[PDB]
């Protein structure tokens, strides 16, 4: 009972690009996936159905995600309650007609540091593991021609739908697919982002190659992942959990990761941003009640996780497809 | 002591009347036996603030609302945490979100549209903390009795009943075998998450059938495997780290067993493969959960190499 999405505008937008053939089959693939996901989608429909009919008088996506319109107290209460029905909210924050979706992450802080290193104007962008799509909006704010996000999580998809309701003309799409669901050798995006995915992949090199295969020649990869201090030979694989997370594989040093990207065939490879993640930028909130960074750090030594491993440190590395 | 007089009144004139007239004495004795167990949770129950809801929703969720300041909410939260671990739920209790291990709300949404509970006398076998009992009233049930021989589950029900004291739901800390034979007094009986723990799945089905009036309905949920009518898994040792797991039939095998037990109009209404979004450790349930029980390299298997948890809901009628 979630409406089907009309992809005809996406098909129109991708005509005359290497993405055209793929776009021509997306409507069928999306329709099938949403049929199969009907049960899961029902979990969030009452929340989506309760979102009030409002249109922004003002939109900013360049310095934040902020939507403004004339909205009374009663309407704001309805909106706030509907949005809370889509919790937990991880990437953000979103300012939605005076409702502050105070998400787990200050994704805006990180974006602010990365964006000045990139020229997105006129580019077709893919965001891999996009979560709720927060960054897709910001990539439009930085001038992207179009942004497609992929993440096979229905709640993330519904959080994107909530925002797209109020931004229905903008060229951003969220596809509830895994990266492996894209065809081989798509080679159609100008820029690809993979933020927070590499450390969950058994095969980091295959991940890098899959991202390269998404890019046009001359395209750009922006890779963010968990790293450790040290030289080119230092690579951590946890015995069990890392910051209480399962399925954590390789945590290379920055020089190790740069070398792997060169072996995967990227050029102009360099780190643009490194930092230890702070409890100020990642924490539980009213909108994301579950445990968060502070809970996963050694309570006596914030430089270590509860397992005694080096605490979360993220690097952003940029490279080009030669 | 818990006063069962309103239950006795509610059941007068039904086939459950005679049994109800013996319940208070049985409960009192069971609670004597369980005194030592019950003491563990008394201070937490005693710490629950005196509050009464201004708004109650049991139909679309479990949500209770009232005027409550931060200091009372702090006391409420601490008391409720004293009853950890919380498995079935979630409960929204005056702004305190009991984020339980299970999204039992999701499962309820998959099951309830297939059932008509309006005006029915319902028994919930293996009710855990009684979450679904509240939802069954939300769905129009005249009354719900839950049975589960676990003292913590009993105390978790008491915690919610404190705030919903006039609703016709009761939790009995009994095993199904503690009910007399041939009660034949319920319109609908639920057995959710029990069959796989029974050495005798057929005796379980017959015991459930014996609780029902003629024309009554059994809602059966349990762990299953893929395959045809001949596929039946019994683990060599553990299944998803659990001891005492016996039969995991295929859906067609389970339907056949239900027909052999004498049910008619037997049909599977839901099949789902349990995900870590539906079952997980939380601040309210800190012990291990589903993600720890799956093969970390192949989530289609348990850590033992067996097919990963798959649940089926099957409905049948007593002829």
């Amino acid at each position: 009972s979630n409406a089907m999405i009309d992809l005809a505008p996406l098909v129109r937008r991708l005509a005359g690009t290497p993405l055209a053939e793929w776009a021509n089959g997306l409507q069928a693939q999306l329709d099938t996936k949403m049929s199969k996901g009907h049960g899961d989608l029902q979990r969030w429909q009452s929340a989506l159905d309760a979102l009030p009919a409002l249109q922004p008088e003002k939109v900013d996506l360049t310095d934040s995600f902020t939507l403004e319109t004339e909205c009374d107290g009663e309407t704001r209460t309805v909106l706030r309650k509907a949005l809370l029905g889509l919790s937990p909210w991880r990437k953000g924050p979103f300012n939605v007609f005076g409702v502050h979706i105070d998400t787990e992450w200050r994704s805006d802080w990180k974006w602010s540091r990365v964006s000045p290193h990139l020229d997105l104007k006129g580019k077709r962008v893919l965001d891999v593991g996009c979560g709720n799509g927060y960054y897709q909006w910001r990539m439009l704010g930085a001038g992207a021609d179009s942004v497609i996000g992929v993440d096979p999580n229905w709640l993330f998809f519904c959080q994107f739908q909530a925002m797209q309701r109020y931004l229905p003309d903008l060229p951003a799409w969220h596809l509830p697919f895994a990266l492996e669901d894209l065809p081989a050798n798509l080679e159609g995006f100008d820029t690809v982002f993979s933020m927070g995915v590499l450390y969950h992949r058994k095969s980091p090199i295959d991940h890098l190659l899959a991202l390269k295969d998404c890019l046009v020649k001359g395209g750009e990869l922006v890779m963010e992942t968990l790293v450790i201090p040290g030289d080119v030979h230092q690579v951590l694989v946890p015995e069990d959990r890392y910051a209480q997370m399962r399925n954590v594989w390789f945590l290379p040093s920055v020089p190790a990761l740069e070398l792997w990207m060169r072996r995967a065939g990227f050029t102009d490879v360099r780190c643009v941003d490194v930092s230890h993640t702070t409890v100020e930028e990642q924490r539980s909130t009213e909108w994301m009640r579950f445990q968060s960074l502070g809970d996963y750090l050694d309570p006596n030594d914030h430089s270590k996780t509860v397992e005694g491993l080096p605490a979360p440190m993220r690097a952003v590395i940029v490279g080009r497809k030669p």
